[PDB]
């Protein structure tokens, strides 16, 4: 329920409600409810006081607006944020006025001028800051459907979730406008005394779970659903959390939604939360080859076993709240690097592919110990790409990984006792694991993701170990047939190309894909949040180019990137796998220079 007042600083009075005919401004007031508003739509702004929408007549300049009734399709309750904070209708160039022709009522109106700009009582930011959000209910009978404000219960109409007509203040809303004629309602994912009892808390992880077996959302339905609590959707890491599971969903029969999906084109299954895939249980059959079943569904009737649907089935839900954190891996830039021949160092640890003789699993995790290591474990995104840059890794590689299920099947852990944390498998893996009894990983693929396979084929391996310049400059590390460096002087994209030229070099360019993994490795690990690149749009808004006029053949964009956001490239480190956001150019992050070699 985050309401807000609105006003004009030029005349420092607020909205203020006084008859659905007539809205004019009075005196500021943050406890009159009067001068409240909260949007319920995309576009549909709602006073609080009267529970009515705001509304024009007719798209026509001059015209009053007042309080109409909250409806869906009303294309003249539609508003919309244009340029700044200018105020208008989703249609036109009319605008939300005051003040002009000695009208007390707030005026549609064409002018652009400062009496058409509105903020929020507070704070700095226009209206189409905070804005509605679907919110989906629990339990009820309505199988968790979204909230319908405002909504009529015993001829009263209520703006937020309300504790009426309840004896024990448990909020809740109704998800349709009309309650009293539909009797469909639901509880609110909201804070309040007794909304702990909606989670099952694990005595022993502590991971708290919410299991809603009478909703009914689509998949990515229900991730907002958890999202929206400060959770996320079901995830199964260890046999001990798939044998509670079990016995919490021992009663129920319909299928519950879980985070495991395929969604991501490029990589093969993986939890909504990030967590490592590592622990397998398919029902018979599972996963189908269908190519439209993207999404997972927890079977509680065939004993809480796994099973791939379509994503658009609406059936029940998991939600996952938990604190429990695998690991940081963050080096403070610092670590050894005593590594023998023919190895190389990354982050305290020595590399080594086998490409010469193709051994088997066994026999390849036999000589990777026999020179005194063992076969490779991986734990971040960083990590991963290291190997693939700078150990002169290919494309069409097949190399055996340190990744296995001998022990316990369908439960991978890594051959050198490290803990899984992180895992990258490729598009359509994990696969067919039932064929076989036991499962062994292996890398291949242009990016260097996992695969699983049988273990009884000679292929190239990986080793890794502990630690127990090259033909550039001190303090620059070397990938192929650059030279690279970390300037630690966190200042701006005009400040870093200034340094970097000062240095004979320049900000880095990312030519192919193993250059980006290298720097993905490069950097990363450090703590620094941000590394800025050659890539910004300052030549040409719109279209992006380097600092040194190169081609722009390779594309390392991140989620929602770029598009309409105008700035400065910079790779993001950490879980994101230096990803390009962009950036405000005036931020003061650090960089990475590039210089050819000798």
């Amino acid at each position: 329920t985050r309401q807000f007042l609105i006003y004009n600083e030029d005349h420092k009075r607020c909205v203020d409600a006084v008859s659905p005919s007539a809205v004019q401004t009075a005196a500021c007031n943050q406890d009159a409810e009067s001068q409240k508003f909260r949007w319920v739509s995309e576009s549909q702004i709602m006073s609080v006081a009267f529970k009515l929408c705001l509304g024009v007549p007719s798209k026509t300049d001059w015209v009053a607006i007042t309080l109409y009734a909250c409806d869906s399709k009303s294309e003249f309750q539609k508003w919309e944020c244009k340029n700044d904070t200018l105020l208008g209708i989703k249609g036109e160039d009319l605008f939300f006025n005051y003040g002009n022709r000695q009208e007390k009522n707030i005026m549609l109106y064409k002018g652009s001028g400062l009496w058409s700009r509105w903020k929020i009582y507070g704070t700095t930011d226009n209206l189409c800051s905070r804005g509605y959000e679907a919110m989906y209910t629990l339990l009820g009978n309505a199988n968790g459907a979204t909230c319908a404000f405002p909504f009529k219960f015993e001829n009263k109409w209520y703006a937020d979730c309300t504790s009426a007509g309840r004896s024990d203040g448990w909020l809740w809303c109704g998800t349709t406008t009309d309650y009293d004629t539909d009797k469909l309602f639901g509880y609110c994912p909201l804070k309040f005394e007794g909304s702990e009892s909606l989670w099952n808390k694990d005595p022993l992880t502590s991971v708290s779970y919410q299991i809603n077996s009478k909703s009914a959302l689509t998949w990515h339905q229900a991730r907002k659903s958890c999202q929206q609590q400060n959770a996320e959707l079901l995830s199964i890491t260890e046999i001990h959390e798939q044998t509670y599971l079990t016995g919490l969903t021992s009663s129920l029969t319909s299928g519950l939604w879980i985070g495991l999906n395929s969604l991501s084109f490029n990589s093969g299954w993986q939890w909504s939360d990030r967590s490592p895939f590592r622990y397998l249980n398919w029902l018979p059959g599972s996963p189908s080859a269908e190519p439209g079943k993207s999404c997972v569904s927890l079977n509680p009737g065939k004993n809480a076993k796994w099973e791939n649907l379509e994503c658009v089935q609406k059936l029940g839900y998991i939600c996952k709240k938990g604190n429990t954190t695998l690991n940081s891996f963050v080096i403070p830039s610092d670590v050894p690097t005593h590594c023998p021949s023919q190895w190389w160092p990354y982050a305290g640890h020595c590399y080594k592919i086998h490409r010469d003789e193709k051994k088997i699993q066994r026999d390849a995790l036999t000589t990777c110990r026999k020179e005194g290591g063992d076969l490779t474990s991986i734990h971040t995104i960083e990590e991963l790409d290291f190997i693939i840059s700078q150990l002169g890794y290919e494309p069409n590689d097949e190399l055996w990984i340190g990744l296995n299920d001998i022990k316990i099947q369908m439960y991978f852990e890594w051959s050198d006792g490290t803990p899984v944390t992180f895992t990258k498998w490729l598009r359509g893996e994990p696969s067919h694991e039932n064929n076989r009894q036991e499962d062994c990983v292996v890398m291949k693929g242009k990016d260097g993701y996992w695969a699983d396979r049988g273990c009884e084929w000679p292929l190239g391996y990986i080793c890794k170990m502990k630690s127990r310049e090259k033909g550039c400059r001190k303090g620059w590390k070397k990938h192929h047939f650059y030279c690279y460096m970390i300037g630690h002087t966190l200042s701006t994209f005009a400040e870093a190309n200034q340094t970097c030229n000062n240095e004979n070099a320049y900000l880095t360019t990312i030519e192919d894909r193993y250059e980006q993994a290298f720097l993905t490795s490069f950097v990363g690990l450090r703590p620094e949040k941000y590394f800025w690149t050659g890539l910004s749009d300052i030549q040409t808004k719109g279209t992006f180019q380097w600092t040194i006029e190169e081609e722009v053949r390779f594309t390392h964009w991140n989620s929602d990137m770029p598009g309409r956001k105008p700035g400065c490239v910079a790779m993001r480190t950490g879980i994101a796998g230096g990803l390009w956001d962009v950036l405000k150019c005036d931020e003061k992050a650090k960089f990475v220079c590039k210089h050819w070699a000798h």
